[PDB]
């Protein structure tokens, strides 16, 4: 993939992640599909400015629970580090993705990153893009257009929003515990965040099961 | 140990930890066991209120030498992690479970939190207590009333205590150069601290070695 | 190699190092060889006071680009950290790692600092110097007075000190994209800081493909 990542002289460097074959863009897919990514990996992926300060905050210091604590990354910070050629994961570099990310959210909208985001994470097997992913281990297709194509469902929407977070280790075909329950977990969200409904839930609790 | 973790909405979700069949109580337990953990993970665990920040910066700054400074957990930090369900490592979790460890300190005393530790951590192939290890790896009791069971050594303990840092790794069937590296910090250390003396210490290092 | 690690009671524990057998003094080196590890960890090594904060300060926010962006450690805190005994990445530890940094800074010049990292650092297969590993990965050498051995070229002092990042698992005989992105990114960078010209750079990078 080192084709479609670089150094960030511009921002308008991602765009050339739209001529990647098996670009979609995130307003071609379905809600369902997007919100497995954003419920896992960012729930107010809408509404923040690329940090989440605020609800990071709450999540912490509102409640005992650690109910509505999240991962350390936004989705364009995400979109910021895979951009940026593989290295060694540090604070500094860290640091240096945050200040991209502002950037990143200055001159983009929400889609356009959530698009940057979709098609260049790694999820495994060679696949770079959530459409190359969905073909590859389902043979499904995440445009939600398609007329040709079997349409992603439900679980195997989670299912790939849990797997880019250990995409060369969570397995597919071999679902260890661990991947069963981030996959899990992910579908609970999906439900309390209203991406999907109970129906849908129990039908694809009982697919995983 | 699905069961026996949770989102922590009250501290009291950690008394269910005592209904486990192998669960022994730090006060059930011989001393050279506990400081063997204590020893080697948090060893002002019983002064500090759960985040010993005058220790640790004594232990940086008032000698050149590292040989006061330890891991970044204390026991009851340790004992949020765990309870709270698996998850991606993070600056942001880490974070919540500092101030949930504020709330268990409040709550409980240091036996109850010990036991919680012991009770609720991995040790390896399966064994989620310190009982259920002792018994699987070695077929010994850390309870110190048995009369039945032989009674965990020195040794022994100082393996549990080290092994519980990377339970999937360390093997103590072929212990690595650096597995056996800890077990034997960890024995001088129980010395220093006055959990053992030399003739165990030593005895310890001779069946180590 | 726990002979030449211990609390650092003093900073003068380094200087044994130096009666490794295969102990070769910076002085002695090529450049090159030198600048392939100086470009690739370190670069301002010889100009700053073992922390970077100016230029680290600049690599962040003076472009948008990660172009100038480093690693987490400069080469006196990784001299620090490879001294002390192994032990578990934390907080904690880096910062006591930071403070006797300081200390090692005051008292050693840059070309002494630079000997006791190439000279205790792990290179894999059980090489902890630099000499040991080029004679046990190339058969060459990294005294510049040798009229006895081949001489290690651009290219494998650029491996090497790539290779150090990740010893256990980068591997010299069957290298990975990964470890050859590193060593494409070293070369690129001993380039642009002057260590080797594009003579050198095209063959380094003709002999890597
Ligand atoms: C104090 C103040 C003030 C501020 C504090 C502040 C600044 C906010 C915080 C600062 C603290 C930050 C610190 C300390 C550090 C910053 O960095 C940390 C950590 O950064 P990351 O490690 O990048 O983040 C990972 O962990 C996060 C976390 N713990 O919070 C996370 C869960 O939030 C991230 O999740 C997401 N979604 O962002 C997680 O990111 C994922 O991390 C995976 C790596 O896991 C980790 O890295 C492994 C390296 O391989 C380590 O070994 C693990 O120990 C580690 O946890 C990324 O996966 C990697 O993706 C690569 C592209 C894969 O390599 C490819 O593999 C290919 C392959 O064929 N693989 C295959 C196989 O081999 C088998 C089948 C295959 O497909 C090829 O070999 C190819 O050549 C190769 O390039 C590679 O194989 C694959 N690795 C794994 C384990 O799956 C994966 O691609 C990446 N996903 C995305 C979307 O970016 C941070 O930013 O939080
Ligand atoms: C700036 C300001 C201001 C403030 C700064 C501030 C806030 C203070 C600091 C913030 C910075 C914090 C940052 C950046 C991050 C926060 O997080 C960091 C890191 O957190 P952890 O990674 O959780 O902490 C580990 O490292 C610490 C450290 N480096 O300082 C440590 C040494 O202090 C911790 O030690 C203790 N005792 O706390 C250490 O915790 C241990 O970490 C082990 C994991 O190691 C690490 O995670 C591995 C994941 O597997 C990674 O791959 C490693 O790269 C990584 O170092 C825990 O072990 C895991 O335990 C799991 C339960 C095991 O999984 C089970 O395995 C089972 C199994 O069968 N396994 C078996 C096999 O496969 C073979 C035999 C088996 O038994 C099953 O598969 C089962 O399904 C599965 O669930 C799993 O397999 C097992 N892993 C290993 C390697 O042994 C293990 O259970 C856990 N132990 C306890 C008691 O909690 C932090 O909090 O410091
Ligand atoms: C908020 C404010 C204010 C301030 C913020 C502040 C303070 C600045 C930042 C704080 C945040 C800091 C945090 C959160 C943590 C601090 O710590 C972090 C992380 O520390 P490290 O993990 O030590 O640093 C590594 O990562 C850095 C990074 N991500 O930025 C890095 C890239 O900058 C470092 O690179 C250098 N050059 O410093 C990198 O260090 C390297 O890290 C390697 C380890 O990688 C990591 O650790 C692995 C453990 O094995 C993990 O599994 C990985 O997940 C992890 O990334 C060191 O390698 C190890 O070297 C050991 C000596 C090897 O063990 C030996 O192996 C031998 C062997 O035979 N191996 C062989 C095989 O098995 C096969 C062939 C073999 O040769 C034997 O078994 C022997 O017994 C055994 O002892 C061991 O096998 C080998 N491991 C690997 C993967 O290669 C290797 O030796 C070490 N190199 C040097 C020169 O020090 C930090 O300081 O930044």
């Amino acid at each position: 993939n080192l084709y479609f990542q670089g150094h960030m002289d511009n921002v308008d460097e991602l765009r050339k992640i739209e001529n990647k074959s098996s670009f979609v863009s995130a307003d071609n897919m379905p809600e369902y599909v997007k919100g497995a990514f954003i419920s896992m990996q960012d729930e107010r992926f809408y509404n923040h400015h690329g940090f989440d300060l605020k609800g990071t905050t709450r999540a912490l210091f509102s409640t005992i629970s650690d109910r509505d604590v999240q991962g350390g990354s936004t989705i364009t910070q995400q979109v910021v580090k895979n951009y940026f050629y593989d290295n060694d994961r540090s604070f500094t570099r860290k640091v240096k993705e945050l200040f991209v990310a502002h950037r990143v959210e200055k001159q983009y909208n929400k889609n356009e990153i959530l698009s940057f985001y979709l098609n260049n994470i790694y999820f495994g097997d060679n696949q770079y893009t959530l459409e190359g992913a969905a073909n590859h281990y389902f043979g499904t297709t995440v445009n939600k257009n398609s007329t040709t194509m079997s349409h992603i469902t439900v679980l195997q929407s989670a299912i790939l929003a849990s797997k880019v977070n250990a995409p060369s280790v969570y397995n597919i075909n071999n679902m260890s515990e661990n991947f069963t329950q981030r996959v899990s977990t992910n579908l609970e969200k999906m439900k309390q965040q209203n991406y999907i409904n109970e129906t849908q839930y129990q039908q694809a609790m009982s697919q995983l099961n």
